[PDB]
């Protein structure tokens, strides 16, 4: 009942997403 290890693969998207939100500020000052 859903147990596959390549859920890895899928959680490091989730925090790669995060570190844009800091950033996404700093387009608002290059825009």
């Amino acid at each position: 009942s859903l147990s596959s290890s390549a859920l890895i693969g899928l959680l490091v998207i989730a925090v790669a997403i995060a570190t844009v939100i800091v950033i996404s500020l700093v387009m608002l000052r290059k825009r």
